[PDB]
């Protein structure tokens, strides 16, 4: 039985639906109203082999902040649900991924205590129409509802798209590791 | 046949018995007369899936130094014994583990040449009654008798218990990797 | 069917033949006219479990530069050939290896876009008769023909032989990882 | 009907029971196995007019860390339970309290998003037998389970007992404010 | 006839008895009420080949200061007594001793003029329950009653126990040299 | 009965035979395939009054590293063998030797715990054909198999040959001291 977590959450600002399969095949099905975030969620699915279904609508006329936050909160909860009792898994993940000149190390533990360590220095304010301050907020919010210990470390990088995308690749691979079965447990 | 190493060593200062199973299930059975060290040895077993049996008595009225040292020396020898001819193993291990805000990278090679690289900066002098200078000495002594190449790198951390415990988690996971069978060897 | 790439390339300066098996057993069979480079190619085979066959002759009376370059170019092409359509592989590799006091992190992606990030600081000009500037050039040239994204990071080290050899160990292990089958792909 | 939250939580390390009345009279009834922490919990009751009942036992032979953490986690959950639907309350609290030369500002929001901002610089390692690193950990853990936004700012202070005690006074008064009824809501 | 010095000294704070044989076999028989100091006195006997008998009781409820001081004063006097007319001895001693990473140089002259040069930098405040400020005070007090010129120089060291113990080894060996017969005198 | 240690060790890289007499007359009989190292081994014999017999062959086409290392490892083991139970010896050695402007202090203890402290700054890369990085590696490897505590301190020096040769003189004299009988033991 595949480990699936589903969350529906409505606020005055946003409406969000998430479904995640930890034991997926990389099926990507994300539409948040934020194209860059959709692109990063595709990366999460492809590089983590999660199946990721996300729908969101919200007050993007104001800015992308509330939608970005509420998407991330719901993903964190969906991951927590899917994990269930967490028996027999690796629990820890550790991966360093490049994207051309960018190089990002991610280390995480599915600990039940939220913590984000984050040192990205993204040198431009907008990637497309996406506010690059929202990258940290995405991870922070995801940590807070999932109860994950997460460290994100920028080792190299110049291009903002490369830096952010490499982060999602490394995160996805580390989370795949952590969620997979430990053969000796 | 599980790989088991046993060491009994007596000095004027200490009496030590160690038994380690490299192919264990995380059985933790350590009583050194140093409660913090017992706690760290439990971590080694749990995170490495080693079975760890340690008994020690010694001159803890003077300080914990001699007991800590002689425990570590005997563990190093027990690991060397258990490894035997070292045929078919990964040999190398590499893991970065968090504990909340702390993040520790451990890289090791079961090389037969002792070396410790160590850069922890533990910001308090005592964790409980345990002298935090003894952490480096534990690893140094273990390296010296095991003939291990070991690098311990503090990437982040503020709380002394977190820093030390994360170190043992990362070490345990790296040593598990190094001791496991390489499927292509 | 094992994945084998073969390259023969002649220039006015050099004559080079390379055969690499990605699914090898560590068979080492390298003779380049540069003894230190032969030694490093042996490391690549042993630590990566590649079978590596290299023959080169060239204008070593001038210096080792042209031979080193043309060997590396041909290895890069051989790796590209052997990889074929790249279906079902890990693609990414990440390994940190020590050699005594030296510690080198290698992260790579078989991306099809060449990039070398390289920060080694080798403190002597010659290891034997081998010009230590040629280490960077070897990796650069290999990247350029293979289309690999490669980051090489010196974390520690003092002895030039240790630094360079640790680099080849880490590279070999990372490349083994990247080239191996992903069990979920 | 007074707002009461009760939590019982057992781990391998600790056993904890907490009962908190938000609409109390300052009844103090705390015994954690950590005398300094008991003293601070008395301050919370007296200065906040909470009724605070805490019992804990744990592995204080190792150090006070696990007990301190698990007490704080359970208090955070008890506060969350007691708050219920959070209708009609002030929600925000803001108080700056002195204790002789020490002066501590606390600002909080019962937001449902955990965050701790903390800048105390406690100039000694032990107050009695209490490790002063545990002050931050107490607040962090409490924030994490309560979902509180909490900022703690040291404006002045030299004596470690004064600094920590002033913090608890300011926190208690700010939390009393936040939990009280807003007369216009 | 072996050179033996005996001192009994009582104060309101302490009661001390010392017997030292300059021409001993390393017989160690010290009980001061300060375990670390007992350990160092054992080192003095073992490394100097002095026979050392010490008994002390005192006001260790206040701290170890008075006992440490009065032990050292009495040892200095005992050494002076034992030396007698100082005819035919080397008089000068010079030894540099390691203990792992620690390296301590001691040079002394049995001159009849007290002087202590001391540059140890002991990086922790307590070794066991022993206040590391008391090391300097021990040597100072010993110098003052013995009338010794003594220089203690820290050349290397990180571990406080190693630094202090190496000091006693070097001191013992230098004092053995100084007290021994000069074959040409 | 003179104390003689003999070691034969073969690797894929090197073949080494060592015989050392601790109670020798300075008989020098070393041929390693590294002329500078032979010269230093002659110094060890002459200045230490050891009889030193060394034969080595190896992969000097690559560089002198493996031969230098394997010679030193075997010397360390030979010294350990020769020492036997270590009863009645001085154990410690301490000597500062000049060679013209160069001045090197060596302090050692035949402790059974390996440690090298080394601060030489050799201002040229090659003495003859000998890579001056290999000096540290020689001492490190010797320490590792002998279980010696060794500190090497450069007090003065400009000429690389003088610095290295003075080091071997001081080491030889210190080791002679440590290995000799203590007349009171
Ligand atoms: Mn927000
Ligand atoms: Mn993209
Ligand atoms: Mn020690
Ligand atoms: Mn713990
Ligand atoms: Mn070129
Ligand atoms: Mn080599
Ligand atoms: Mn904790
Ligand atoms: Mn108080
Ligand atoms: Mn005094
Ligand atoms: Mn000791
Ligand atoms: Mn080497
Ligand atoms: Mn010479």
């Amino acid at each position: 039985s595949a480990r699936i977590g589903e969350v529906k959450r409505e606020t005055k600002e946003t409406n969000v639906s998430v479904k995640i399969n930890l034991d997926g095949h990389g099926v990507s099905d994300s539409s948040t109203g934020i194209p860059f975030l959709d692109h990063m969620l595709d990366q999460l699915a492809s590089h983590g082999l999660f199946d990721v279904h996300v729908r969101a609508t919200g007050d993007t006329h104001i800015d992308d902040h509330h939608t970005n936050e509420d998407v991330a909160l719901a993903i964190g909860t969906a991951l927590l649900k899917a994990l269930g009792e967490r028996k027999g898994i690796n629990r820890f993940g550790d991966f360093t991924a490049p994207l051309d000149e960018a190089l990002i190390h991610v280390s995480l533990d599915l600990s039940g205590r939220p913590y984000l360590g984050y040192n990205l220095e993204i040198p431009t304010q907008r990637v497309g129409t996406y506010d690059t301050q929202l990258v940290e907020h995405f991870f922070q919010s995801l940590v807070n509802t999932s109860g994950m210990t997460l460290h994100i470390r920028q080792l190299a990088g110049k291009n903002s798209h490369h830096i952010i995308e490499a982060t999602f690749k490394a995160f996805a691979r580390a989370l795949r590791q952590a969620t997979e079965s430990d053969p000796r447990r």
